[PDB]
């Protein structure tokens, strides 16, 4: 019997064709991200080094989380206390993170999602001091810019987009990542109520007035007529002053689909199927599905392809999501590309057999896609082979294993509680304290759903869940959801 394990991270990098040894990682975050990151990487560590702590971890702990005794602290190998209060004083403080990363020192940082995870200055400052980042590089995020730039880049690449103030704007497109000229970028914004109403009548009401610098429930507004347009436009300005503003046609109740992207530092990028997150309650992804079956496999594959083209073009690295808008008929529209890993990523892990944070870490050490066991197995190749893999036209096109249903849940010392179920054995969850997620697997969608329902029911027993998880059951059992109808209007009269 051959030995597949290696001595140290050093031998691994060498034998797997990487070009950088990371063995000390700093987690710029807390909660379920801090924990999930560590659980996944340590799982991979024990499989590759027979040592769960082969890759060390340092976490930041604010006075709050420290007193509340978050599970992630005792889980970490080392922890550094940071100022409490709003995240700009700690988790979201780029200058602090880069500072701690250097002093220890660590060979890399992981931010996951939330806080400073989407701030290009973080990977920039980290790179400037020789500290790797488990995510896309600053050049790649910059090259993508906000929704304005990215949409121009989307249209440059011929991917559909919803009617917007920038419709039709494209950039002239061997190396070198795409860029959007400051003069082409301005042609997509509106400097006043004048050109605002201009674009408004060209896009048609209802529409959305959004600040690029917007987000977090700010800088956005729904205008349904030209009469209210002015006040609503000025309201967006007063909220996020200085911010470039653009208009976009309001999506007429359709399905929201995401494609899971994964790319190394060699121009190679693959799709790991997608997720279906149409069911939402007040801008909240309530129920999610893996993979997305509502849309024809043929149409979804194309969406994967456009997502990979978009990724390769901005020189993306690591993991990221491309959100699309699939309509009842058969049309889809690019919405955005999340330059980070998401909270509901386990869905993909479960149907593709890919340990994503482990993937990120290996990619950050410079290991190429075809040298990641998980990806090789997904492609029907040898676990530890070395032969190249033709991703464009594979000899064994990957197939997702089963189906996954995920539900966001709410309550009635510790910041993250691990949920287990004696009822269903194919379901696991957690609860941050507020909210949490439950991930149910099944041989097919049908079984995936049944499991979730039993698990949720097993949840209703707990006092903190004798109510909050009742509508999720009712929802999951409604014939409409069962048959997986295209229309999602039934949620309202539930």
């Amino acid at each position: 019997h051959r030995d597949f394990t290696v001595a140290s991270p050093a031998e691994f990098v060498t034998r797997f064709g990487g070009d950088r040894v990371i063995e000390k990682v700093l987690i710029a975050n807390n909660g379920i991200a801090a924990v999930k990151c560590m659980r996944s990487i340590r799982r991979w560590a024990y499989e590759m080094f027979r040592n769960e702590r082969a890759i060390r971890f340092v976490v930041m702990v604010t006075p709050e989380d420290l007193k509340a005794n978050a599970e992630y602290i005792k889980m970490a190998d080392h922890y550094v206390p940071v100022p409490g209060g709003p995240n700009n004083n700690n988790y979201a403080n780029v200058e602090l993170i880069v500072d701690i990363a250097k002093r220890i020192p660590v060979q890399a940082v992981w931010a996951g999602w939330g806080h400073a995870s989407e701030n290009p200055k973080l990977p920039e400052l980290l790179c400037k001091n020789g500290v790797a980042f488990l995510g896309p590089p600053s050049e790649a995020m910059w090259a993508l810019g906000d929704k304005i730039a990215s949409t121009v880049v989307a249209q440059t690449l011929q991917v559909p987009t919803l009617p917007w103030s920038g419709s039709g704007l494209t950039v002239e497109w061997q190396g070198k990542r795409i860029s959007v000229p400051e003069d082409v970028y301005d042609k997509g914004c509106v400097k006043d109520v004048d050109e605002g109403l201009e674009a408004a009548e060209r896009i048609g009401f209802p529409l959305m007035i959004k600040a690029s610098e917007g987000g977090g429930g700010k800088g956005i507004r729904k205008a349904e007529s030209a009469e209210d347009f002015p006040i609503l436009f000025r309201q967006v300005q007063s909220e996020i002053p200085g911010s470039p503003i653009f208009l976009m046609k309001l999506a007429q109740h359709a399905r929201h689909l995401e494609v899971q992207i994964l790319a190394d530092q060699y121009g190679n990028a693959v799709s790991l199927f997608g997720r279906d997150c149409s069911i939402q309650r007040r801008h909240q992804k309530i129920v999610e599905e893996a993979p997305a079956t509502i849309a024809p496999l043929a149409i979804f594959e194309f969406m994967e392809q456009c997502a990979i083209r978009l990724a390769k073009t901005v020189g993306y690295v690591s993991a990221g999501t491309v959100e699309y808008l699939y309509s009842q008929d058969g049309s889809f529209h690019f919405l955005e590309l999340n330059p980070r890993l998401q909270v509901e990523h386990p869905c993909t892990e479960m149907i593709a057999d890919v340990n994503l944070p482990a993937a990120q870490l290996q990619i950050a050490m410079g290991v190429p896609l075809h040298r990641l066991k998980d990806i090789r197995l997904l492609y029907g190749e040898s676990p530890w082979g070395v032969t190249p893999i033709s991703f464009e036209t594979p000899s064994n096109p990957p197939l997702a294993r089963g189906h996954v249903i995920a539900a966001r849940i709410t309550s009635e010392s510790g910041t993250v509680q691990e949920l287990n179920f004696r009822s269903s054995k194919n379901v696991w969850g957690y609860f941050s304290v507020q909210f949490g997620h439950c991930f149910s697997w099944g041989e097919n969608r049908e079984e995936a759903i049944s499991n979730m329902v039993v698990a949720l029911k097993e949840l209703s027993i707990r006092g903190d869940f004798r109510t909050t998880v009742e509508y999720l059951i009712n929802l999951l059992e409604t014939e409409s959801f069962q048959n997986n109808d295209i229309d999602t209007g039934w949620l309202d009269y539930l």
